[PDB]
């Protein structure tokens, strides 16, 4: 007894292959099945309580700082600096109070007008050569060059345009990616080592990845800085929007703010990560999801029929667009990104059940296990969107107590969540407007998990005009 309360999974090596090999969801899901709710995994270097339970998870998520960010802020310093997704303390509750009142609702009215369907077109005009010839397009890498579109856009009021070709900025943003993977499980941190980093190839051109994403991002400030400083632009209206530049950098620095130049990197660098995989992940599943589906599809092509009889969605069109809502929540339900959160103890706690963690102890929260844990959800394993009220609130973490955690919670739930729903429920409608859409037969659609779950072997996709 060493008098926590928590139960110790016996792990194999088998196991501990499928953590560090992107098959992590497999024994936890397995260990949450045999143990319970709360377990603990003590793999050599590692010890993690992995709470798998509604009631724990939102104990955990809830008591920021309690709870602080742990490994997670530890491990990809080296690309988000002192980002405000991974910063601590009195930086990070000045830069989150500075950069959540730029995503309102005048500026989202914009975006989705002039980014998410400008994009969602350009997605589909390259799909025009699928659908005339009938070959085979994985759309996950298509929804993935999308999303980076979309981001970049939103953030910087620039387009990578990875939609229509490869760049060397954006060839060092999926190497940067890979790099803060890898680094997450590795067994040795030997790239803490500076000498080591100069020599393992992986290194060098890590960090030229690196240098390249910063110096672009310094570039992009200091031109509309100079924009900004020279027009005298100050906010002077609640919900500001530049015409010209509806971008989130065009607000932070209009508002004046005092931040350092590389603060405001470090920033809008955390956000481009944070809003271009995850989204794209989502609709790869929901897109996966609906083709395995054809009562969702239906219903969903129905909606987007009937809402916008082949309009453009505008804002206030997307509170119409409910069940194809139900549908991206359902995909988020089933295949949430990341699909672990990760904490750390900053102090003694006693957990919901009266399970003891101490100072220093790692925690993980499966949401992937919560989300299809059959003590939590009916059904666990089926694609319902009917399971959520249309006429309801769309489903989230406060209103199901946290059986559905598709942003996180608490006091570092993300803040692009109004942002990223609405840009799949736009790119979304747009395709099922444009596209019909098949699932190529003899697939095997695994997944794969890091930041978010992606597939193991792509997803392939014939689609035909509408
Ligand atoms: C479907 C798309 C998205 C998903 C699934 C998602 C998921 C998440 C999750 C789970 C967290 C919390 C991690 C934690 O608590 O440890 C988070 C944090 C964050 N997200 Fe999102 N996100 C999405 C889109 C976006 C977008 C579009 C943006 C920016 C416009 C964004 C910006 C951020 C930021 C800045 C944080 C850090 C918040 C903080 O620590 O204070 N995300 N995201
Ligand atoms: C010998 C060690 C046994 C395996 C330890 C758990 C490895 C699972 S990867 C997991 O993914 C997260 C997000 O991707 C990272 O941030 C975490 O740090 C990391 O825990």
């Amino acid at each position: 007894n060493d008098e926590s309360g928590i139960p110790i999974a016996n792990a194999k090596l088998d196991d501990v292959a499928d953590l560090l090999g992107g098959a992590l969801f497999l024994p936890l899901y397995k260990w949450m099945n045999e143990y319970g709710p709360i377990y603990r995994l003590a793999a050599g270097p590692r010890n993690f309580v992995i709470v798998s339970d509604p009631a724990i998870a939102k104990h955990v998520l809830r008591n920021y700082p309690k709870y602080a960010k742990g490994l997670v802020a530890e491990v990809s310093e080296f690309l988000f600096g002192s980002g405000f997704a991974i910063a601590e303390g009195p930086l990070w509750t000045a830069r989150r109070r500075a950069v959540v009142p730029s995503l309102h609702r005048r500026y989202l009215s914009v975006i989705v007008e002039r980014v998410f369907c400008k994009c969602a077109e350009r997605l589909v005009e390259k799909l025009q050569p699928y659908a005339e010839d009938g070959s085979a397009v994985n759309m996950e890498a298509k929804f993935s060059q999308m999303t980076l579109d979309v981001i970049g856009l939103s953030l910087f009021n620039y387009n990578f345009d990875s939609l229509t070709t490869d760049s060397p900025v954006i060839e060092a943003v999926y190497t940067a990616l890979k790099e803060a993977e890898l680094r997450s499980t590795d067994l040795l941190p030997y790239w803490k080592i500076d000498a080591l980093c100069k020599i393992v190839p992986r290194q060098v051109k890590a960090e030229k990845a690196v240098t390249l994403i910063r110096e672009t991002v310094e570039d992009l400030i200091a031109k509309c800085k100079e924009i900004v400083e020279r027009e005298g632009e100050r906010i002077n209206d609640e919900e500001y929007v530049n015409d010209a530049d509806p971008s989130i950098l065009r607000f932070l620095l209009a508002s004046r703010e005092e931040v350092s130049s590389v603060q405001l990197r470090d920033d809008l660098l955390s956000m481009l990560v944070a809003g271009h995989e995850t989204t794209g992940s989502v609709l790869t599943w929901t897109l996966y999801l609906l083709s395995k589906n054809s009562s969702a599809l239906r219903k969903a092509q129905e909606e987007v029929d009937r809402v916008l009889e082949g309009r453009n969605p505008a804002f206030e069109d997307i509170k119409e667009l409910k069940y194809i809502t139900r549908c991206i929540n359902e995909s988020m339900r089933l295949y949430p990104h990341p699909p672990v959160l990760i904490r750390r103890a900053q102090v003694p706690d006693i957990l919901p059940g009266n399970y003891k963690v101490n100072t220093g102890q790692d925690i993980m929260i499966s949401v992937y296990n919560i989300h299809r844990s059959s003590e939590v959800w009916e059904k666990a394993e089926e694609f319902l969107p009917e399971r959520f009220d249309i006429d309801g609130a769309i489903p989230n973490e406060t209103n199901t107590d946290f059986k559905f955690i598709p942003f996180s919670g608490g006091p570092r739930k993300c803040v692009g969540d109004q942002f990223a729903l609405m840009e799949a429920i736009v790119a979304l409608a747009v395709f099922l407007q444009r596209l019909n859409v098949e699932l190529v037969p003899d697939q095997t659609i695994s997944m794969t998990t890091g930041a978010t779950i992606h597939t193991t072997n792509g997803l392939y996709m014939k689609v035909s005009q509408r």
